[PDB]
């Protein structure tokens, strides 16, 4: 029941499941922080292991494709176990691999990818209580 927002230190927006799409494989973007029962697609929590999940469907963050998207949690899939570590959303099995915001080149909402930690604010996040 302890949910939170993940805000980018790059654009000050927050991780958000694209268009509130509940289906697995939905792209995760950054969007203006909403408030109320409509913020569900922007709310996250950590399971007992500390692995990040979405309040919307309990799905985990998955970095199997070009951009991060939601996918059912699988303890056997290394690209679906992401945890909070200070200012970074780190891959549980490889802390050197962290999430980072990447602005759009087409004037759309920014997307997210996972790559080597390079110290930029694009790879820093702030956990913000609900
Ligand atoms: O565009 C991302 C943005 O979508 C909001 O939801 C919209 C969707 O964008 C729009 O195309 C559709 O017609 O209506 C949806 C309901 O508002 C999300 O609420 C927002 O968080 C972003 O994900």
């Amino acid at each position: 029941p302890k949910f939170f927002y993940i805000k980018s230190e790059l654009n000050g927006k927050v991780l958000d499941i694209g268009g509130q799409n509940p289906a697995p494989g939905s792209k995760i973007i950054t969007w203006d922080q909403k408030k109320g029962p409509t913020a569900v697609n922007q709310l996250w929590y950590t399971d007992q292991q500390g692995v990040i999940r979405s309040k919307l469907n309990d799905f985990a963050i998955d970095a199997s494709h070009e951009q991060i998207e939601t996918q059912p949690f699988d303890p056997n899939n290394p690209k679906r176990a992401w945890i909070v570590s200070g200012n970074t959303i780190a891959q549980l099995s490889d802390r050197d691999n962290v999430l980072g915001v990447i602005k759009s080149d087409k004037g759309a909402s920014a997307h997210i990818c996972a790559w080597k930690q390079h110290g930029g604010p694009n790879q820093k996040f702030i956990i913000e209580s609900e």
